[PDB]
């Protein structure tokens, strides 16, 4: 049954919003699997926050088709490399949605100005085009490469660029362009399945007729095949990070051919496989949802290796992977820490140890391990050493082919090297981050100390007794900031006094406050390692819960534009909070639990373009709903163990490696049954609130008897 | 006799300026021939175009000593890497003239605020330092990675950087920075002889104690070594436009010792074999100003590929040159194509055939040759695609190892192909450049004309005659700007009529003028390549001779900084001017140029920090000493002829390949004797006032006979 899965994927879900509320920032232009091309139209001349990917479901015009994006952020980079199809030089087009159909690896559209169709697939580091022109009309392409992310941010630049028509078929280029990473450099190389017999280039104002090569920093092509009557127009693009030759290269390998539909195929047929590795079942539109979500997180991180290998490292210099590897980039790691790696874990551990070695190769050549990065490098976006634990959990696991003992020197220098946002002299010698010496102060305290937790475990599995000490001391640093009266995280200045005035309802930004795109509400739940440290200083169990019962239902109005979704305080657009509907479980009522995160499932996800309450932030949002709605997450997410939530769904099956499945399954009367009667594990009774990462992958069965009522369950 | 020849060069001519007048902008600092390291202090905290090479004579104060720079140019580059040694942490210092030295491949200067002398020597690719501290005061040295030519010109930002403390004795990093070159790549790897005790890294006001590595844009680096108690410290820089381990590569098979006497003897060794090249007798004032000159021109172009062939290319890739090549570039070439690169084909034909396989690179990766080049690509300074004459010479004189078919494509598209400043399909449809279409219209189409008989040459050499056709009609396009009444070269639009009002007494700048940095009575001299055509429109050669005598009599002042050094009309300080002296023996009054060449050798030239009568250009202004002190030079730098001055020196000796010698003799009373009576070439009276490129390398002898008064010869 070809489509059987793929065709539960809807590309508008979260491209869009609806009034004045929330979008993902998700794009529905074709991609592969993990990889380098995102082939998508930008609905923007100049993309911005606002519309990061490119793309708005409110807009009903069309400025070209790029090769480049993120999904789901909140600043714009990328969109590199533009196309646009016309008879008359134009370079944009009013469109309707009424006239355009996306699925995993295709996009069509009809441009309507001149009524030229435009139809999208990729491989994983091409991107194929065809373009069906009236009869009657000429067909030509513009080439734009000045199209870009908004050029007033990050003082943003086109440093130099080249266009490059090598013959009748074929033009080559590239850009170097700063922004929200400091420096990327784009390569491509480009066919035409019908000769070029006319060609312009420019610069801005400087234009040359029929010429094979211009060079500058506003570069503008218009190629004119002539009458095709007919026959479509299909090109075929590749990029690389390294070189023109690279690019070619790669388009030998993976797109030498010109069968547009059988593209399109083999895109659908990858998608199958991906998407396969969990077979779920559930009412249409839960399908719909679930596996768009899971194609969120599986259209990056972004291969960034060329097929032969080669790739611009930290340093900015050209290297190469080994012959079996692939550089990936794209690790928006204070987001995708939390629930993307995870799941990753479960889905793609032969990927997970390339994730890993691409980590470990920004330490080798920058000196610490990546924080946020984007085309190869680090732009320190939020807080926090967040590669740190997954490679820990990685290798707790048990993820093979990861060089332990140099992951630990890179895990272990980045906890003592000082760098932009952990001065780790400060961190020892106070106990905390005082506000007046560094900033975001209670949020990297409360945080860091977890990845020092990371450390500890990491330095334990190695027999590294001293080090335990340091890191496990440092991981309780939380402690230093907890204010006994109040029963808050606060912060604190270098003399050791509590910063007068405090508000918890008080949201900050990403610098002048103690807390980042949150208030002291959201952030107080964050010892994701030491619950039970955290449920005593509320003041025990019964405290703990009252405690949350406020934040849930608690609805005053400060504010910050990221966190939005309300729950009372809980804003499921921020992913502070996305572990703590988890919490009541460890408060002894599970049953609380299961009634906020089916509240969370049902009322904060949708199948229209708004589709969820957030950015998607490279699918962490959607990686929410997948393990949710499976049944559980990871609250720790260095610690193996994955906490029960509600099963949303009849069942799931996970197929794993290799000739393996863990079975989930629910005896339900209706979908009214969201709380959890019993819970069964390869036929014993199973009398925990969590499942162990082994107890998934020896393979299994894991039964829910659900019903309408709390039970008792954990009680 | 060690010493002979290098005791002559005074590093000091160049580097400044007296009362208020004019510079050659070069640097007294130690390097290597055509080398990547020019290790020299800089008097400035930010170069500019008023001290481009980082050196002022009128300058009391060094701020670091840096590892790259420009020898007299009119805009400030490179300025990378910049140590500075101190007791208390301080970066600046006064220093005396008097306590202070320089010769080929040394520098020396004693910093007086803490009173530490500093020693200066290099490789080819790395630079050596020497720092002798007072006993009982602590060592250190400060590493400024922010330091760099002026800020608030052609966006000059860095983009990232690094400093990282590998151990105890060694330090690498990189900087990747913008401006007057669009971007450059500087990495480094650093040695110290004694090892570090603690260090501090800093990025603005974020400091880092005892920390192994740091990045950022304004990075700063303390190294601190305790009390050396006599022993003096050694530092070993080697650079690469790649990488690290490039670098490293670089010092392990350049300077792998700790012998810092022993660099700088093999340091002087190197220059006494290059500057051997030519004996030459005279003076002991002569002396020192000709092998100044002559030092002058060897210091560039520079050595851009690392020891394991790597470079990178015009498209910012990292490619490789074959074993026994090596990339080069600052190629100056509205400048050095004039007499800089004819003398090289007398004494650096090995190096030649690099300079043009070099030049070609561009062409294969960018699309055109060299216009004006800087750390491996084009930034379009001046006017012209003068690599042409350069490539073209080389080809027609024999220059071994160049394919000639691959030159001529270049050579041919570069010509064929628009680009900035060059609209060929302007230029051939109307025959000339419209100053309404095309500024600078009168330089760009006397230059672009000659390059055109380049072209034409090189195309008659391989038989190509459709083409030759082509471009020798483009070269006569010279005649569509003469002005019939006038009878100066002016500016037309594109409806073909003059325009009105016109002075030909009136400089232009570099845009919004048809003349670059001069008037039309400097321009009008400017068809190198057809000169009897040239004295038949001005009304025969009686009615030439009289407009050069206006041309070098005529005081009147306007104004361009540039242009500087007055006979009359006539500045030597711009090479417009540079071929008109020898132009009177065109005339058939060789006498005139015999006078006047004899008047700017004496005049113009001296032996003091003005030392030229303006910027030197990469050794332009160097090589017209170089050439007119030994009697001839190449009016057109192409047609392998040096047209006969009067020479200046008693004897000079061009030492070839291989075994051979062109050996220049003069019979004389005293120097008052400038005019020449009869020349002898091999035995035959000469009769011709030039000689060929021929006549030179095959060896021979030519002797000059001279007197106080004119005497008829060639009249
Ligand atoms: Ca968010
Ligand atoms: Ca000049």
């Amino acid at each position: 049954q070809a489509g059987e899965i793929t065709k539960y994927v809807n590309p508008f879900i979260g491209t869009g919003a609806i009034d004045g509320g929330l979008s993902g920032n998700n794009y529905p232009g074709a991609t592969s699997p993990f990889g380098m091309i995102q082939l998508s139209p930008d609905t923007s001349e100049a993309p911005n926050w606002g519309d990061a990917s490119g793309y708005d479901y409110n807009r009903n015009t069309i400025f070209g088709f790029s090769h480049t994006r993120l999904s789901g952020t909140g600043a714009s980079d990328l969109i590199d490399i533009t196309l646009m199809p016309t008879s008359s030089g134009r370079t944009s087009s009013a469109f309707t949605h009424d006239e355009e159909k996306a699925r995993p690896g295709y996009y069509q559209v009809m441009l309507k100005d001149e009524n030229i169709n435009a139809e999208l697939t990729t491989t994983q580091r091409n991107g194929i085009h065809r373009y069906q022109y009236p009869a009657g009309k000429d067909a030509e392409i513009i080439l734009d490469m000045d199209h870009s992310a908004d050029k007033g941010s990050w003082g943003r630049r086109i440093i130099n660029s080249q266009i490059r028509i090598l013959n009748d078929h074929a033009v080559e280029g590239y850009r170097i362009i700063t922004g929200w990473a400091k420096l990327r450099k784009i390569y491509f190389y480009m066919e035409f399945s019908s000769p070029i017999l006319t060609s312009t280039l420019r610069d801005g104002g400087r234009v040359h007729e029929n010429t094979a090569v211009i060079n500058g920093t506003n570069l503008h092509g218009c190629f004119r095949f002539g009458q095709l009557n007919g026959k479509p127009l299909t090109c075929k693009v590749a990029l690389s990070s390294v070189s023109m030759e690279n690019a070619r290269q790669n388009m030998e390998q993976e797109a030498p051919h010109w069968d547009f539909d059988r593209y399109v195929a083999a895109a659908d047929a990858d998608w199958e496989k991906q998407l396969g590795k969990i077979e779920v079942k559930g009412t249409e539109v839960q399908k719909e949802i679930f596996y768009t979500a899971l194609y969120h997180t599986m259209i990056q991180p972004n291969t960034m290796s060329d097929v032969n290998g080669e790739y611009m490292a930290a340093d900015y210099t050209t290297r190469k992977v080994a012959n079996n590897e692939t550089h990936y980039t794209t690790f928006s790691l204070w987001d995708t820490f939390r629930a993307s790696h995870p799941l990753y874990t479960l889905l793609e551990p032969e990927r997970v140890t390339d994730f890993v070695k691409s980590m470990i190769r920004q330490y080798e050549y920058y000196g610490y391990l990546p924080i946020w990065q984007l085309w190869g490098q680090d732009n320190y976006c939020m807080i926090g050493n967040h590669s740190i634990p997954v490679i820990t959990d990685a290798i707790l696991k048990g993820i093979p082919g990861i060089d332990m003992e140099k992951a630990y020197e890179a895990v272990y220098n980045s906890s003592v090297t000082s760098h932009p946002n952990s001065p780790f002299e400060v961190w020892e010698k106070y106990g905390f981050m005082p506000e007046n010496i560094q900033t975001q102060s209670v949020s990297i305290t409360l945080e860091q100390a977890f990845d020092d937790w990371c450390v500890a475990q990491l330095a334990a599995k190695l027999n590294k007794d001293a080090d335990y000490q340091r890191f496990h001391k440092r991981s309780e640093y939380y402690r230093n900031l907890f204010h006994p009266k109040t029963k808050f995280f606060q912060s604190k200045n270098d003399k050791g006094e509590w910063i007068e005035p405090f508000d918890p309802y008080q949201y900050g930004g990403n610098g002048g406050h103690p807390f980042t795109e949150g208030n002291a509400w959201q952030y107080f739940w964050y010892v994701p390692h030491n619950i039970q440290a955290l449920m005593e200083l509320t003041g025990g169990t019964k405290a703990f819960e009252q405690k949350l019962d406020t934040f849930f239902t608690s609805t005053y109005k400060s504010m910050n534009h990221n966190a939005s979704g309300f729950v009372g305080q809980y804003a499921h657009g921020n992913e502070p909070s996305h572990h703590v509907a988890y919490l009541y479980n460890f408060a002894g009522q599970p049953w609380k639990t299961q009634k906020y995160v089916s509240h969370i499932l049902n009322t904060l996800y949708n199948n229209t373009s708004s589709g969820y309450a957030g950015n998607d932030d490279c699918g962490q949002m959607s990686a929410w709903y997948v393990f949710s709605a499976m049944g559980f997450y990871p609250v720790n997410p260095a610690d193996g163990r994955y906490i029960i939530g509600s099963p949303l769904l009849d069942e799931c099956t996970l197929k794993l490696a290799g000739n393996k499945e863990f079975r989930i399954r629910t005896i339900r009367k209706s979908p009214e049954d969201i709380y959890i009667q019993s819970v069964t594990l390869n036929g014993k009774k199973h009398k925990d609130f969590f499942i162990t990462h082994q107890d998934i992958m020896n393979g299994g069965t894991m039964v829910f008897k659900m019903g309408k009522k709390p039970s008792g369950w954990g009680k």
